[PDB]
């Protein structure tokens, strides 16, 4: 459950045995795996509660209390918007030294620091470091426009994040034209790192 | 491996972890049987989007693919056919076990590598399907959604192989000269179409 990285480990594991692949192509997809890996590419985009009924749905939601959905920048959210997005919400562990983002890469969600720390490096030099409360991604997330990353963001310490695809936050906040508008124009503000490219 | 039982377990994880009361949680085991359908939980993910194309290719020659098989993939090219083999997933069905529910949209085109499954609108079975069958629609490279008109559902055990649909339009895109006559010879292939 906890870490993406174990996660897609397995799954590449069991494509592996499946497939009845020799140990050394397995060794070197192994290999290449784990030196390619960042938890911005490989995020679990899955929507297991899209179809329960609204009540059902809303008695799941009200048994959460996500820690992203805390931050000034959702104070005008409705109660059906923040239900919704309390819904899709997931999270990651990540080891000291595992990528959060890779540098020059589609930003795919916006990130939470529940508790750690990380590096933002663009190159080998250190922009800023996060920790507890910071938001990271970008500001103009409502366009279907893809977002190159700016900088890599990578876990100094043991760390716990939340995130919400952007996929899955525009389609939310499609829903909800008024409280969107507000998310927009404050977005720049509580965004404790921008990475938008320009 | 059934994706209905890694959903499942899936599932259950999320109860576990957010510690959902227990009478919760039985509603939620029970709405998930009730509204599952295979083409509502596929498998998106793409772990090799990332491997160097020679990596790639050394596991797509490993594969030999059922699906693929078709005279409908006869004139893609090995470019094509590779791209197209590492993005096949598979999954195991149930008997009773739906593959689409009727009015969804749908998420991918659908192989049967083995089992039986019904046809049904409505409470009329349309037809029987057996190994070899293709399930899918017309449309495809249209960036347009495709509400099913009928459902598909596993009589006995079935292996299905499938290919996504942004998946497949992404690689047909890639091989224009050959999406061509894949939107045309499709129909020689189709054994059913679900489009409204």
């Amino acid at each position: 459950r906890r870490s993406l990285y174990h996660t897609r480990t397995k799954d590449l594991k069991d494509f592996i045995r499946v497939h009845r692949l020799p140990k050394a192509l397995a060794q070197r997809m192994l290999e290449c795996f784990q030196t390619t890996w960042s938890v911005n590419n490989g995020i679990d985009v899955s929507e297991l509660l899209k179809d329960f009924p609204d009540e059902l749905r809303a008695d799941i939601a009200m048994h959460l209390n996500k820690e992203l959905l805390q931050l000034p920048l959702f104070e005008s959210a409705s109660r059906g918007c923040l239900r919704s997005l309390s819904l899709i919400i997931k999270t990651s562990f990540c080891a000291p030294g595992e990528f959060l983002i890779r540098q020059g890469d589609a930003l795919q969600a916006i990130y939470f620091v529940c508790s750690g720390s990380m590096e933002v490096l663009k190159d080998n030099t250190v922009l800023a470091i996060l920790g507890k409360g910071d938001l990271i991604g970008s500001d103009s997330l409502t366009k279907e426009q893809v977002i190159k990353t700016n900088a890599n963001v990578k876990a100094l310490t043991y760390c716990d994040l939340q995130y919400i695809s952007l996929k899955g936050l525009r389609e939310v906040l499609r829903l909800y034209p008024e409280y969107a508008q507000k998310f927009v124009s404050e977005i720049q503000h509580d965004l404790t790192y921008n990475l938008r490219e320009g």
